[PDB]
């Protein structure tokens, strides 16, 4: 009888017009010998081998083994062996390490995170733990002395799998991960030996990590005698084992159930006398981390894309294939409507992250003003709580184009609802990302300088005479409109950004 | 140290103003001296022994065994104790039953969707096998003769939890469920023995189902000789065991792998010579279970109103536990801006909802004028479509409003989102639905009465403007425009059920 | 086509003549009138309720959850409902309390043992807390203050599920069980309060327990400035938890994951700063867990017994339906032969539990002679591993005789070789209980008290003059040969019992 | 504080005296000179890279996969890494080939068993498929014609990974494994397509397979309109799929969840039309498998063995580890009297195991004298069942050696008992293979020949006129000693080998 043909991809370079149009716009010739072969490549390996992976990881989740089998304390996370190829992956083609070979000026950001946009959704989030790495990197480079950069700095942006190394961002709490300034974790001076040269022992629990498959991190800590609140907050280096392979006073206490996300690890772990080395000085660690957050909340936007692509792809394929009431579901006007809809926000999040990826490239080259600086600054929370939240309901919409095969695990495609979901909520929910935003149009003009950039680049007037009547109401009104306010200028960026590649 | 105070549930009848104030205006007195007492007394239930048996069964989803030791095919489904008490709780608390003691007149169906609303997000979805219970319940009402409504009735309406059927809607065919026509079961003359007087025996396979624990099925099928399509095609009755308790002729292929509703057994089935009685004459099967649809989508839409305030409830009382940055979330105006916007998208959605459910009432009494049975016709859909979209939509927002807990499965708050889901899926899609809303305006001009409805309940003058301007367009752009349609028209009839019973 | 007919079960009082006739010696007319109902409902019950209810918690073993959604260490146990309900069996029915209502003298411990004998194969091992329990009480009532025994014994003692208590025997440490002089738990003085008189607080890891479903347990401790090995070694009472149901400073690492028995729940656990009492007075805590043993283990042989009663009954019952060459394998003389030698072997280990039981009621009423007392001591290790080794050969034997089903799981099987496993494990290996043997023979002329009991008793030449032989050996020749002399004096007082009871 | 080693193995070539004196013995110094190296290379494999893998395949039994998403029948069996490994150690070690590589005359089969021996231990059960697999190569050389065997005879003897193929052996039907006579499986005249000359449809069930990742079996049909019982049936080579690599109209009707034997497929299976060729004619078909019973039979003696011998290399290494009472335990007495216990049953073991071995290699070779052929004919039955009962007995023994741990999964203990029950079953019980034993005596008087063989040889005094005591009872009497005449006869032999190879 009947079998149901279901929807299958194809290479993800080849098949992506926009991604195409907009690299010919953010490419120069020299970067596109190079990457244009590596990009081709990369979205058959991702529609391939990557994609094997990916769903071994999905079906296999990571295991604590808290105790072995004599009782010693060895809290190993078992992980598919899809999980680590996909490490591996991200080594050798250059997913984080690109960005930071500057051979191609600002354009080696957008190279990055063009590979990046094709490995992501076919990386079951390993992405996740890239872009606390290419943070983590970042940091080091701003910071960190000689010494740790030259220890540190060739395993996170190394391309020999061998020697790659991940890192954590381990910054919430119990108390809270939106505001740290309530972590209680103590820094006590340190006086023994270490290979990293560890000035404090840390004491306390971090709430959400990603466990014991990174081989560094980053957290806060107060030290003895510091201030309450934020202000009394240092930045920390810690390695997570030492020379034996064993963990440097790290518990875990277990991994957390999730909605998604299920092939990467996240704990819940204790830090009981952990050595760590101080990054830069007392009381600035809230201030010296804040500095990456435009690379993490970059990746998440461009990972949220890459996402939107894929449950596009299915959904595309999936309505050439099948049949209701006399017709493919693409001759069905309003499927078709539909699928445009859906289609057209792609376009919207695809170009409005790769504009901000080529400002964030101009920056760490030198080469942005000190209005750019804060342009950056002011759009980067916009983005992501932009491009998560599109992600979000376009993945819903895709689930629903499949009629009960979407709801049902097996076809794959209940997971893309499941995993878009985290979008919104790491790094930052909408509402707090939005209140990010306001809070930048307090300080250093940064409000004038939004303006002067939406008026230059001929925003419609329509959406730039309705933001100046919101950034006239009362704070507190402002602060009950802050998603309006950051849609509109989202969309607004968007759709300069459309313009400006062609889409 | 600090640990979270997490969300606590109150009693669902007192907490919610809205639901007393729909009955106040719905209920006449001697209604309501019955109801209320039993609303109050349900709503504890909801969030006392009902809670926790909905949390055991969603911890323990059901198992198939095909299978004995000794290899005879059983076909068993295991279920936990959780998931029974849930069933016998829709028997003594007369979840089904109520609707058809029709004492109140039309408010009779208005207590039981009461009923429905509070027993729904506290019973693991419990409450779709009862939709499809109440729906055969009507549909034998209407077509079956005499001794077989006095042998399955007593049964479906049963208040003793030992004689309570539940029932089976076997429609959806690997072909379409949207589109039934394709419906490849046939149905062969039979002479054999059965307790229900069975015509037929159904040889096909049943794509999605409520598997094999429910007593009785209505499903459709292609008796021998019959035309093709769905002129084809007629209504089977079906009970699934014999008197020692075996399968008649059905296989389970394997349970489904969902998204969420994980307590709700969803099976493929095949039915291998399965006894069957036709209820009605060839051909008139799509037509005959018309009248069973609506009592469905109308129970769909009431338990995803019931799922929106069970997400807001656990809201609202998380939002006066939180701390962040100094202070409460409730008193973060973003937040609370938030939260006002769902509520206002519940208060529409509740009000449309019994609203309608009026209207059912009114009917299924005979009291109903041709212009009110009408615009039950046509509202239906919309209801149904309107309010699952919005209990997605509120549900995303309320897991986002968790943070990094709302991701944790063990909170219980994911299952907001992934139950939520299935509501835009079963029993129709949205843009399916908006298509079944645009062929209603089409016929006996239903179109025409439902705008003289809305201009005499004094709609909001620009919506019905640009509503109005969207009807007068071409048929396939009016097509292109039917969700843009759907939701005008739900939101108007929201509006105007709202200032109906003051909310 | 063909199905085979599996094995049933039918009233285990009435199915078992060896029990009757053994109870019609050993039960004086007043407790028959008593003891005879009560056993053959309980023989009802364990093919009936208790059946069911033991594959519920075979089926659904304990999970540990160290911690809530938010993050506090709660260390809860998850068990089925069938687990408790067979815990519920052993309060109501008297399993543990007959023996202490010593109405009928000697008599009710042999009363009590032969409710065990029915409980035990139908209750998923509970029976191992039940000896624990029965072991605790008997400890108390020996050593414990009024105080404490008025505290503790109405609920061990408890025919009141709501009340009853079971204790856990926590003496197994990483560094020994069979040896426990390298125990390294920490007894320090405490002076804070506590609902039963703590003295001490308790620091150290308990390598095998039965988890948090015990109220109390008795565990073995090193004071503060106590000397090494077993000589520093006290006895400790503790209660788990207080007042609030929260543990008392008691920490679970994790279950034990094994071979068999498994619902029941075995732990490893950290005390914390555990509050306890001291029973006895210091250094005495090794003598006085001793005068326990003879408890355990007989609980240990009368479940083995029982364990084996229910392997045979299986496989007679499978014996008289599944055919092969023509005819039903209890028509194959060599299939008849092996199915006689299990018998045979049955009907020495239950002879032999039951005369051992009734040695120890007779203590337990005071009308033990001091030569008696010996004999008892030197008896029950014997018995323990004399059954224990039986009941291991005769499960693989019976697992063998079902042929390739005997290797599947759903037929309920295998479980009796991996149960069987564990009774020659815990509570003592068969080679450290056959050297406690040697080593009580070495005491208090043991041996020739042994030597009088079984020349009087008319134990065979043959046997009687090898076991002289064994005894003249070199002390380490008598080492090797400790097994061998264990089952010889086993297998003569085996004989000796049937005798006695006409089997 | 205190942790306890746990035990390590070695080389399994260098760390085996026994074997290396009989290969010192059996193997001419033109073998040894290839066969000794390989033998050191492969004992080092199963202590590496073979004991991860099969500790992975343990860790993740194969689980059935029946439907695709979509509906469509795959009856998918998902296995490990580990598992799928362990097969291409299989092909490239030769374990199957080297006997068919008749270099070495009868030394031929004598290194490819001890290939065996080292191989089975750390292969989770896959030298059971090895074992069928080693059956249908010889069936096939002995009675298939030229154009089948050049099919069929390079996949199954293939040293490449890449082209070997597996065989099952599907002989066990609900009604009967150890007789066949009720064998129901139909067997149609068959015209169809096939790859290899097809001449039937096969229409049944077979109860006990090793699924479908082989990808060749052997069974038994009844052709239509043949004789009743076993003279009615014939043996069938099948292919399980085609060139699309679809199965060939089999369906899999579950994986058995075994006490043991976890990382084997064990299926249930229906044939529903598959097409097959017979091999031979009408009525041969229990005649023709007996020479793959065999080869099956003493690779089960084989495997048994080196299970032995992992055991008891596993309580070795703990026993020089683990301290009780003052020494370590392999310096106690008694725990060193039972472990030169064990060992001794395995000297026996593995003496018996290889003598046989040869005796099967001289037939293959056509060196053979008649009383050989008689005499390896009536030793492999009593081989098997008196190997598979050791097995299980030094299993248990090993399992208790080693206290809790012993009881516990993690510790890799509980799996020797698990895994060695399997022995006495597959393949034949005891009491089946004793009989078939009898049933051998009385053919072409052949238990003439076993006694004179056992007189020549100097079988011990004793024991031999209790067995020629024992051989002349009357025919049911005999059978009631079965049993013991077979291990009398087992032991005998044994000690005749291990006198031969100097042991």
């Amino acid at each position: 009888n009947f079998y149901q043909d279901g929807p299958q991809l194809s290479n993800t370079f080849r098949s992506d017009e926009a991604l195409q149009k907009i690299l010919k716009s953010l490419l120069p010739a020299d970067a596109q010998k190079v990457a244009l072969p590596h990009l081709e490549h990369l979205g058959e390996r991702a529609v391939t081998d990557m994609l094997t992976w990916a769903q071994e990881a999905e079906s296999q989740p990571p295991v604590h083994v808290p105790f072995d089998p004599w009782g010693r304390r060895i809290d190993d996370i078992k992980t598919s062996h899809g999980w680590k190829a996909l490490e591996k992956v991200a080594a050798e083609e250059g997913i984080v390490a690109t960005a930071y070979d500057r051979r191609f000026g600002a354009a080696s950001r957008v190279y990055q995170m063009a590979l990046l946009y094709l490995y992501s959704p076919s990386s079951a989030i390993f992405s996740c733990p890239l872009a606390m790495t290419d943070g983590a990197a970042r940091a080091l480079e701003l910071y960190a002395d000689a010494d740790l950069k030259a220890r540190v700095l060739p395993h996170l942006l190394s391309r020999d799998p061998k020697t790659f190394w991940t890192a954590g961002q381990w910054m919430t709490e119990r108390t809270g991960g939106s505001d740290v300034s309530g972590t209680s974790t103590d820094a006590h001076p340190f006086t023994g030996t270490s290979e990293f040269g560890a000035t404090h022992s840390l004491h306390g629990t971090k709430w959400f990590t990603s466990a014991t498959t990174s081989q560094m991190a980053l957290t806060l800590a107060r030290p003895d005698g510091a201030a309450p609140g934020s202000r009394g907050l240092s930045l920390f280096f810690l390695e997570l084992r030492n020379d034996k392979g064993e963990l440097n006073h790290i518990q875990i206490h277990r991994l957390k159930d999730k909605l998604g996300t299920k092939a990467l690890p996240t704990a819940e772990l204790s830090l009981q006398g952990t050595p760590a080395r101080m990054i830069g000085g007392v009381g600035e660690g809230v201030k010296r981390i804040a500095s990456v957050l435009n690379i993490t909340r970059i990746y998440n936007s461009i990972c949220a894309v890459g996402h939107i692509r894929r449950a596009l792809d299915l959904a595309q394929d999936y309505s050439g294939k099948r049949q209701a009431f006399g017709k493919l579901l693409k001759d069905h006007p309003l499927h078709k409507s539909t699928l445009d809809s859906l289609e057209a926000d792609f376009r919207k999040c695809i170009a409005f992250s790769f504009f901000v990826a080529n400002l964030l490239g101009q920056e760490e080259v030198g080469e942005a003003s000190a209005s750019e600086k804060i342009l950056l600054r002011v759009l980067t929370p916009i983005l992501k709580l932009y491009t998560a939240k599109k992600s979000i309901h376009i993945s819903s919409e895709v689930v629903e184009m499949f009629g009960g095969a979407g709801y049902v695990e097996d076809t794959g495609i209940p997971r893309l609802l499941r995993d878009a979901q985290v979008f919104s909520i790491w790094e930052g929910t909408t509402n707090v990302l939005s209140l990010d935003m306001l809070r930048a149009f307090e300080k250093d003009q940064a409000g004038q300088i939004l303006e002067q950039f939406l008026v230059l680049n001929e925003a419609g007037s329509e959406e730039l005479v309705r933001l100046q009547k919101l950034l006239t109401l009362s704070g507190e009104q402002k602060e009950q409109h802050a998603r309006e306010i950051a849609f509109l200028i989202g969309n607004a960026v968007a759709r300069i950004a459309m313009k400006k590649y062609s889409l």
